[PDB]
């Protein structure tokens, strides 16, 4: 019932083309097969891709039992470790998930904007020192966000310890971790992974060491001199539902994950956004962005970013729309499911691509055009943050981070993209972002 693309090489499959260009390969699969839904073989494994925006509801709705993400996202354990992310089943993953959620509440967001905005201005005075100057944005942002993410989630104690090493190293230690065309084949990363074997463990060291000093540093007990409800402190104090406590190797793995989600996708998104806004073709938009923020005070607050920054969010979302950081959302088909006229059978890897769907013509016309005031012409087409049972729970914070950054930066600077056109998407990484070497930019301080 479901279609399949022709397989020239049986064992390798289409992983050759998909790697060279996944956007044009998938669009070519969809176009030639003459169907939104289709199947491809990656390493003797049927991968059914949903390219029809109207059928998104089929993909994202079903429960974990019908479509499981665990056994497809096993490739991620080398990055966090054991007992983190999709290593545990529902209960323990839900347990850690709600530890994160506990730190991401409507109440705790009151600190975030002041905390973020301070950290930005700090980094800005630290790295962008002269009135003018040249610096590549992707790496400078990667640092920016590592502070703002850490400051909000883990608090003031860590942002301090990590410093110049995490400012650039944890950034790099994470930038390093990325690996392409291995997810579909989890067998490859097992024996010979390129660096994540050393980098994740080397990364694991630096924070295991500062995880051991933290007991000797603060009083933080019965003096009530600081009401610390941060993530880490509570994360190593925490006990699971089954009685067992967090391991030192585990809490380390969590701190890594929280920072990954808080930084990697957000920094990509922060960059794309700025790149688009500083282009000359989008001056009409940049002008509009200033009309929005120019009446704010120096000290922004929660209400300013949430309630009073509509267009900035539009720019951020459309940037995530055009070049979605996560290409392929995937599930293990542990039970049959109807998807339009076809059926997808048990045992398959069913997947849905934000990249593909965001470039569907009906939903998004002239999809390569960054138009922040556009809207999804098909409902539920945009899946940048996913949807359904596994919808991103960090969407608020991500948008808060980015919008705040944009507000703080563009208020006190002007940027000149040292290129004719905007950077290409570097699809070498599965976690996609603008091409590193194309991101060189002249900053220019603003003065009244
Ligand atoms: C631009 C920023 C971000 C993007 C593009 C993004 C993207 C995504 C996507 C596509 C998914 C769904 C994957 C799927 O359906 O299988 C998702 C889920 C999730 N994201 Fe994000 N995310 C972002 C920021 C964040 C942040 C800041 C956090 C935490 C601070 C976070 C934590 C999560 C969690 C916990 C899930 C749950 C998925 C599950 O239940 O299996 N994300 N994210
Ligand atoms: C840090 C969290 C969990 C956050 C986890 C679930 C997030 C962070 C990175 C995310 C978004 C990633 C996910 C989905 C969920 C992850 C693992 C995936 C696996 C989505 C599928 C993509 O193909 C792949 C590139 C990304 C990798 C990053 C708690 C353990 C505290």
């Amino acid at each position: 019932l479901p279609p399949v693309y022709p397989v020239t090489v049986p064992f390798l499959g289409h992983i050759v083309q998909f790697g060279k260009n996944p956007l044009e390969f998938m669009q070519r699969c969809k176009r030639d097969l003459k169907s939104g839904v289709f199947t491809i073989s990656i390493g003797g494994q049927r991968v059914t891709i949903v390219g029809d925006p109207h059928e998104h509801s089929r993909f994202f709705s079903p429960r974990n039992e019908i479509l499981s993400p665990r056994e497809v996202y096993t490739f991620m354990t080398p990055v966090f470790g054991e007992g983190v992310a999709y290593a545990a089943p529902y209960p323990r993953m839900r347990e850690q998930l709600n530890f994160l959620a506990e730190e991401l509440t409507i109440a705790k967001f009151q600190n975030f904007v002041p905390a973020i905005q301070h950290e930005v201005r700090k980094f800005m005075a630290e790295n962008w020192k002269e009135d003018e100057g040249v610096i590549n944005l992707l790496e400078d942002c990667g640092a920016m966000i590592i502070n703002t993410a850490c400051q909000c989630l883990f608090g003031e104690d860590l942002r301090k310890r990590l410093n110049a090493r995490h400012f650039a190293q944890l950034l790099s230690k994470m930038e390093s971790s990325l690996i392409p065309a291995a997810v579909f084949m989890p067998w490859l990363l097992r024996l010979p992974l390129p660096q994540s074997a050393r980098c994740r463990e080397a990364r694991a060291e630096l924070q295991k060491i500062l995880g051991e000093i933290i007991v000797a540093r603060e009083k933080e007990e019965a003096s009530k001199d600081n009401n610390t409800s941060d993530l880490l402190g509570g994360l190593l104090k925490a006990v699971y539902r089954d009685g067992t406590r967090m391991s030192l190797h585990e809490v380390c793995g969590m701190i890594v994950a929280a920072m990954f989600a808080g930084q990697h996708t957000s920094t990509i998104t922060t960059s794309w956004s700025m790149l688009h806004l500083m282009h000359p073709k989008n001056k009409k938009w940049l002008d509009k962005l200033h009309k929005e923020i120019d009446e704010f005070p120096a000290q922004l607050n929660y209400d300013n970013v949430m309630d009073e920054m509509p267009f900035a969010e539009r720019c951020v979302r459309e940037s995530i729309r055009r070049d979605p950081p996560l290409l392929m959302v995937m599930r293990m088909v542990k039970a049959e499911v109807k998807v339009g006229s076809y059926v997808v059978p048990k045992g398959d890897i069913i997947a849905c691509s934000p990249l593909l769907s965001h470039h569907d013509e009906e939903a998004f016309p002239n999809p390569r055009l960054w138009d922040p005031e556009r809207d999804e012409k098909v409902d539920g087409a945009f899946i940048g943050f996913g949807a359904g049972v596994h919808k991103c729970i960090g969407q608020k914070f991500a948008l808060l981070q980015v919008k705040t950054i944009l507000a703080t930066a563009f208020r006190e600077y002007d940027f000149q993209l040292l290129r004719d056109e905007v950077p290409d998407p570097d699809y070498h990484t599965m976690v996609v972002g603008p091409t590193l070497n194309q991101c060189l930019v002249k900053y220019t301080r603003k003065k009244k």
